[PDB]
């Protein structure tokens, strides 16, 4: 969709709701501290609105490089995401256990896997839910090694690449119902 | 690759013989339309959002198109079921509509500057029209006999939301 | 393999418009005034196919309802349960509904086609456009101008 | 048909009479001031004439540019266009409605729309119209976002790109009866 | 529905180069003098087929003539109709014709093969190599040296 | 030629007798009060069938009707056109009309059986019973208590 390009020492780790770009030095893997954010899909904010709750009140890539800047990778291996729960007890008044979200067996992304894409760049190859730990609980009782941020909600298999940016390369790419709105009126059925 | 209704209840005017959902006005009883008469038509619920609401907004969501095609009781009812051009310059006028200048319980089955017709500061006599478009207030819509109580694929834009649910 | 049905008789509401709507919950009706839509204000407490605690009911373990005219000839979403997250100045999920809002926009011959939950907001922060309910625990777990649908080892139903 | 080079910090938006090129800085869109101009045709003043009247009196790209400046993009969507029309309304004396010509539902144009190609540059990939609108009547009496401009007459789907040049990009491609004239004599029939 | 046919009779312009042109107007013929073509100072007023005004017409709602010899034996493109826009000293759209410039430049035996309009220009701004009309309201909407062709629920038409 | 058709609707005049009488013109009914007849302040402008000044109407140049009942079921002479010699204080002789007297003087399952002119009288000395009318030129040439009947050359009918 847009054309981008990518800061040296850094590599990026977007993802296929397909624009989250993790980004960490290069070589390195996320954090706990890696938190990202969203840059939205052609046309989003109208389709679920600008409340909250109003969120369901309707229901490869190419360089943009030149050639003696030889330097580059992309790596993509691949990892199931499941957004699952967990509940934990809280020593509340009384005390309390409370259940919440949580995306597991994760764990794959934060190292090598057998399979992978990975030779030279040049070539080309429900209600309510905001991050991922939300408020006031803690990543560290999730056991998920990173929160990923959506923010400004007035704003607002899975797979994520690995773009290596080395030092001093420039490193650019290509990269990418209820009845009471319209769309019943545009709603063409299962075949 | 294109994109993809009214139940409304309503009772008609006594003593007076009744002709985007529809837009027909009442006569009295007996009697025909003439030069004074227009109707405010009624809307599809919701379009608006779909559609837009301003005195320059017909086209920007959807660029064109082609179309595919008794509340009472038994007691108390009664009754029965282009453009023209002109000296002082054009002005857009149906053509040729003149046309359409047992008893109502058995029923009825059957299948911008663009605000009135005959348009402002123009008159109807130059027009042939028996009839005046008024569209009600182009704030909230706008366009591009009975006798006792009653009852399409489009070319999109791109940029529309509308247009991510559709197919071809 | 229960057969529910129910010979639910009416007198309907002249003048309120009765929106009649819809697993022993027989039918539902919030009864709204004339012309208008559901509000946040408006609320149904539903009817039941008859025949425990709300903590209890997990002991023991399809569609075309038609309406018929009960009166004389003269004076006449696909919805699923969602849940909500939701931030706390004290961080829950609880239930919620969306889909109601494919209700409130879209004779005499009549129609045919076709544990804890007591308080369902558990409105406005919920998402609902308005409010359920089914009452007390034990009862229960179209315009006027002016249900017949379809264990464990220790209890009943294992039987047939 | 002809080679050409683009600036950087812009983006050009040509169409397919197809030659329009219409400008605005690197990420824009356009706005109701973008107001661009025709380059005609091989052979064209001569077909309809140096007279105004006399308009009707006869009835991919690939890159030009090297390699270590690895930057770009294009990017076409689709949307169609219709010339249409439009009244209003003016306190003359008498107060007078003057119908006059519109493009509609190009909107399209001016945000993403779901469908597009877009990665990486260097692969390549009637009588008395003057503008749209024109002389004496607002653009924002139309609605249409903007106007194009056709300028001197006796100079003088819908398909538009959008090549994006960052900046410091070296950006350049390889860019393109009655019977009373002798036509007849030149025309072939209908098979 | 209509079977238009005239059975015209002329005594022809001696001299004069007549020119003869082809939905109730029969034939147009505006009479040139000899050897020459028809210049802006050029019109013709039609001839009709016979059987209101300019703003009523719409109250209501194919080829092959043929000339044959009135006299004795010694004397003797594919047009559209467009229109104009015309920036104004005072913007509008109005009608004008082109395609007649395809007629200017292109015998006893005779020849077979095959609202508001009342003047149209509303010249040369117009981009009409000549000038119309059909005359009043009413009655309307070859060299010499020296017509047969072919509603609404309120008016005439509708019962055939 | 002509097969006149007026699928006609009425709301009927309650109270007041409509007395209905009845070549474009499809039928006349004067309405009347309750029990009377028409006085000579009676007066019936008519209805025609649908589909020129009232010297023009010359350019160009059988019975049974039904009434049927357009509502429920609860709230329920062989006249000739004579002229008139009268004598002035100024000797004319202009149109008038008898047999009118043979109207004034003789449910629900309804009824099926069988230039110049716009105002005749051109009352009382005319030895009309009562006056007509049909109004303007060009739109014209049973009690309650308290149409469908059947040139020149140079007009449109010629070719039918």
């Amino acid at each position: 969709n847009q054309s981008i390009s990518f800061t040296a020492g850094q590599d990026t780790f977007i993802l296929i709701v397909a624009y989250w770009s993790a980004s960490v030095p290069a070589g390195t893997f996320p954090t706990s501290a890696t938190t990202f954010n969203p840059v939205n899909y052609p046309g989003f904010t109208s389709m679920f609105g600008t409340t909250s709750t109003s969120r369901s009140d309707q229901v490869g890539i190419y360089p943009t490089s030149n050639l003696m800047q030889f330097a580059g990778s992309i790596t993509v291996w691949k990892c199931p995401v499941k957004l699952s729960t967990v509940q934990f007890p809280v020593a509340t008044d009384p005390a309390t256990s409370s259940l919440v979200h949580t995306l597991v067996g994760l764990d794959g992304v934060l190292a090598v896997g057998p399979d992978n894409f990975s030779e030279s760049f040049i070539k080309g190859v429900l209600e309510g839910i905001q991050t991922l730990p939300p408020a006031n609980v803690s990543l560290g009782s999730t056991g998920q090694p990173f929160t990923m941020d959506s923010g400004a909600e007035a704003t607002s298999d899975t797979i994520v690449i690995r773009v290596s940016a080395p030092e001093g390369a420039v490193n650019s790419a290509i990269l990418k119902p209820n009845p009471n709105a319209m769309l019943y009126q545009f709603g063409h059925d299962s075949p």
